[PDB]
């Protein structure tokens, strides 16, 4: 596998050039600053430190390098996070998987990978670049992540038997999914064995009593959702009609000399409306943008109501622990909080949900609300048995920075450490990669 | 106005015959039997006695005659309900409105109308049959209910200025809407002044402190939703694309001799798929029925979770009243129950919601859940201050008949009175109507 994408700029100029252009999509928006409530709901987990909205594929490697979530490893065995964090960021992951094998790849801390995983998300992620057919300009789409191949099988869709159009969406489905870390090596695995609906994955995580972390306010064993667009897309009316991710996000387009190719500048479809929705819809651009924005507002409105409930629940649960509640007394409440938050998180962890499957988004939040209702109703009784009967009062969480101080984060300290790491360690990584010829000189 | 529909059978055979055929749609399904939870939620209101799903237009008059809800008037001034209950059932309503004027029509009890309102929902409800153009076989659509005309104005769409296709949906919008009874005469009025969304109508009813009834379990001043398909259709993706009620429910169709006309057998569109959906869709019948049925199950699943919460809330509120809670103490809880149930009710009072605007149905239920959550959380605290800290236990409500006994209904007594009334008073009404030539001999 060839991870150095430049290698391919000469044979495949139109793709290389449009691919490279995702660097223009560089706005990196602080999702926590926008919704400080998230810091409470993720108390005790790295997402409470740093969580931004997605940007261009071109920023993948640098963004995982720079999140507060990966911390500031002193050495190849240090740092909070495992090798698996590289998995969906670079074609060097494919290199390493074929070089050291999967287990070899997953072994160790993220930091171990720093001077190995250096090329931007690119050609060998989606393409079997080895094939002689690829130089000839045929796609030769492939799944380069074996854990993604397994999952497509688990879901009844073995890649190599799927038709061309299913395969298009599956390449995106290598990374744009909900996943968890499986086993002591912490390998990536999509929780799809029982299906891809919220309640499927819920029972699945429960069969194996898995938790991503324990919320540090309520002591609840939490599950974390991550960007489930593949699951959520297939549930939506476009996916039911086999409108693929490529149909909206990678439209066929023309050379300055009318040669047709696929736009690799993967971004917002509305930017190229004539070449995307317009292919299948007669409504004009402003009409369709308007509909989409209404679904975004609806979901956001309900989204915040659920989040407000969960903020009350985590702090009520803390008030109960402080009042001497025992584990047996907390366990049913924690079950409800775990379930409520999982449904909420999965509902909105994809920033596309209002477009891909707005009605599933709304449905998940409704069922999140049902569990949050139970959680807080059980807490009001529990606290009563402890002699407390007033409303539990929440610290000021009107800003990201207040919410972070409120759950005990030393943000200056944390940012200082990260800034020191970025400034000094990353350039060491790139110099090592150059010497080893992993990175273009 | 000509309320005797037969009058028109000779000039307009294809319409008359298909119109008459809604009598084939005669299955009258007991909605209460299916969901006994409704009896609790409507405790103290007529809907807790009798509530069926819709059937054919041909059964409108007889169904309003036979519901337990209209009771068994001893005379023209007796009975629980007003004249307004006739409003959306018969073209004799249009007769009376033009003959006695609107105020004259609304004055009095339902019972007063019994020998006056006797023809089936029909031609003069939707058509200006007076127009010479109508005999010539032009539609000459009209709004025969002035309170419907006002509402279309209130919504920025004066009928006579709307285009042909908006007008099609507006005739259905004379009856298929959420309404309330305004003033001492209890005239029909659509609560559309602030718009037709759930939150519009909610603030609207609140501005004027209106209540339909007080739930007899929780003493909450309740609002009742009714079949808001007009409002809900305009909100959905088909209405946004001006697919009219006629496009799915009254398809254009062909004579045995290829004369084209509009099917007046108003029923389920799927029955005539080749002539309805198929006009605009390429998916086949089973594919589209399958989608529609999934949305129906999603909504029904959420629907029952909200209902269960509201059942708990009404009985918890009762427990609190029983424990001595004062009005000041109850008022904030009652506000939340009123709001929660209103959002739920409006979300599912239309049996078409999963088809017309599934996502607005889901959304409303989500916001119903948020208020139900607040209601029960405040109740748990209120009860605590009364020395109660255990879960409030709910009577057995597993059947319609159990739930009805549980809220204090004497159903045998009620049914016996109704049965007596139907057997003896109705045939008197029809004989009077014949003698006055209101009803075909
Ligand atoms: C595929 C299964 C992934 C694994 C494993 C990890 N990430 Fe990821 N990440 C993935 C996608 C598809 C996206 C974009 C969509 C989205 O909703 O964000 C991302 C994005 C990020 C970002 C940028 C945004 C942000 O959160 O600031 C960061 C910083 C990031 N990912 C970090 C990260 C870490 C630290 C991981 C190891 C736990 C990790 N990702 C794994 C897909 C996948
Ligand atoms: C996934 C995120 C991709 C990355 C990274 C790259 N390509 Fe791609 N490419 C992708 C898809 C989904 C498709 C279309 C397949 C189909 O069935 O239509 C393609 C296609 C190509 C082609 C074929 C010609 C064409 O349709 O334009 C070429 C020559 C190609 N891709 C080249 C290419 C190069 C050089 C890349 C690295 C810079 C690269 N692709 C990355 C998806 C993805
Ligand atoms: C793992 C190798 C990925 C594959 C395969 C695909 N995407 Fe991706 N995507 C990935 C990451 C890590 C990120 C976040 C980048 C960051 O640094 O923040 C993304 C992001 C997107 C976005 C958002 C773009 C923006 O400007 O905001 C989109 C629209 C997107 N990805 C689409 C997409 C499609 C359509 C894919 C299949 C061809 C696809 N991605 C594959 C990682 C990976
Ligand atoms: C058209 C029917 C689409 C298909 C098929 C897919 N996506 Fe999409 N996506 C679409 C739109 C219109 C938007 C933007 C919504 C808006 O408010 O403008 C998106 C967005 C995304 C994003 C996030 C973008 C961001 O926050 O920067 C991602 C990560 C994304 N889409 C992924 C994605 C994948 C993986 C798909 C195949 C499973 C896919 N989309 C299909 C429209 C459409
Ligand atoms: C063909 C490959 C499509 C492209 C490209 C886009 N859409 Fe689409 N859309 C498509 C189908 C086949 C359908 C189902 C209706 C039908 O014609 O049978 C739709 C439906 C929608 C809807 C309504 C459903 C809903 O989710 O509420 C919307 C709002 C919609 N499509 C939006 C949309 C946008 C914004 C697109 C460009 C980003 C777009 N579609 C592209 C097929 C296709
Ligand atoms: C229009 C503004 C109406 C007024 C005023 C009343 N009703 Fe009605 N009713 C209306 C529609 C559009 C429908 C069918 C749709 C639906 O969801 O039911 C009905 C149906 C009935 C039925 C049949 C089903 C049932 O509940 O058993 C009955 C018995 C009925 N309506 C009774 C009724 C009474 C007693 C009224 C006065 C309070 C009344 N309706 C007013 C529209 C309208
Ligand atoms: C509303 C529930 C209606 C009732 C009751 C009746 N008609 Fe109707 N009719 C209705 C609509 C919505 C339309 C279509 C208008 C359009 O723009 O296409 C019609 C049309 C007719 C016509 C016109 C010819 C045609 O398109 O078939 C005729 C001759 C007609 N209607 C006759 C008719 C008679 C005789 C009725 C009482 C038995 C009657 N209609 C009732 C809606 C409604
Ligand atoms: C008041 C005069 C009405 C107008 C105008 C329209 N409808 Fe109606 N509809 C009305 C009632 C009172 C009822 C319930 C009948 C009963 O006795 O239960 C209904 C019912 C329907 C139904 C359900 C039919 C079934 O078989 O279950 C549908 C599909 C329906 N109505 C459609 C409809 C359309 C499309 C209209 C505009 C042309 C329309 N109705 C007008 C009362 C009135
Ligand atoms: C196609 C896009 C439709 C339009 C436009 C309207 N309706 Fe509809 N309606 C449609 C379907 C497919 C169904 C049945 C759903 C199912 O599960 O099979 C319905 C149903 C109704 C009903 C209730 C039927 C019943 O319970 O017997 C009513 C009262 C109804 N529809 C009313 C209605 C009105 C008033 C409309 C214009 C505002 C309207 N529908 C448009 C499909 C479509
Ligand atoms: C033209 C007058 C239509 C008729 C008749 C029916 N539908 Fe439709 N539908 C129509 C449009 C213009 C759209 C929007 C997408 C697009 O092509 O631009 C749709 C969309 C749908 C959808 C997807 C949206 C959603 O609500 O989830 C479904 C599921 C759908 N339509 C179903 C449907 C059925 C069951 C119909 C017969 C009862 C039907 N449509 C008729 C236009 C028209
Ligand atoms: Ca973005
Ligand atoms: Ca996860
Ligand atoms: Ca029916
Ligand atoms: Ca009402």
């Amino acid at each position: 596998v060839e991870a150095k994408n430049e290698t391919f700029a000469p044979q495949h100029p139109d793709q290389y050039l449009s691919w490279k252009a995702t660097s223009e999509q560089s706005e990196r928006v602080d999702a926590l600053a926008e919704d400080p409530r998230l810091v409470i709901l993720w108390a005790g987990y790295p997402f409470s430190r740093d969580y931004n909205k997605p940007r261009g594929h071109a920023f993948a490697v640098t963004d995982v390098r720079e999140t507060l979530r990966t911390g500031a490893p002193k050495n190849a065995e240090d740092g909070p996070l495992p090798m698996a964090c590289w998995s969906c960021k670079s074609p060097d992951v494919a290199r390493l998987i074929q070089k050291d094998g999967e287990d070899g790849y997953f072994h160790g801390k993220w930091a171990r990978g720093g001077p190995e995983i250096v090329n931007n998300l690119g050609c060998a992620d989606c393409h079997n670049t080895a094939s002689p057919e690829f130089a000839k300009g045929k796609p030769e789409l492939t799944l380069s992540r074996p854990y993604a191949a397994r999952a497509m099988e688990a879901i009844g869709k073995p890649f190599e038997k799927a038709g061309r159009f299913d395969q298009q969406s599956m390449v995106c489905g290598q990374c744009h999914v909900e996943y968890y870390f499986d086993g002591k090596n912490k390998a990536v695995k999509f929780p799809w064995d029982d299906g891809m609906k919220v309640e499927n994955m819920e029972q699945y995580y429960d069969k194996i009593a898995f938790s991503d972390w324990t919320n540090s306010l309520s002591k609840t064993p939490m599950l974390k959702a991550q960007h489930p667009e593949y699951e959520t897309w297939t549930a939506g009316i476009h996916g039911k009609n086999n409108v693929t991710c490529i149909d909206c996000h990678m439209p066929k387009v023309q050379n300055a000399e009318g040669k047709l190719y696929t736009d690799h500048k993967i971004g917002n479809p509305f930017d190229n409306f004539a070449q995307t929705c317009a292919n299948c819809h007669t409504q004009d651009k402003a009409a369709l943008q308007k509909v989409v924005a209404e679904r975004k507002q609806s979901i956001n409105d309900l989204k915040i109501k659920v989040e407000d409930q969960l903020v009350h629940a985590h702090f009520e649960a803390k008030a109960a622990l402080d009042a001497g509640a025992t584990e047996a007394e907390m366990k049913p409440i924690q079950d409800d909080i775990r379930h409520a938050q999982w449904r909420w998180d999965l509902a909105i962890a994809s920033h596309g949900i209002h477009m891909h499957a707005p009605e599933e988004g709304l449905r998940m939040l409704g069922t999140a609300m049902d569990k949050a209702a139970d959680a807080r109703t059980k807490l009001a009784r529990l606290l009563a048995t402890k002699g407390i009967t007033h409303e539990i009062q929440i610290p000021d969480i009107s800003t990201k920075e207040k919410a972070q101080q409120a759950i005990g984060l030393n943000m200056e300290q944390i940012k200082a450490e990260k800034q020191d790491f970025i400034k000094t360690v990353i350039p060491q990584w790139e110099e090592q990669a150059r010497k080893n010829g992993l990175l273009s000189q």
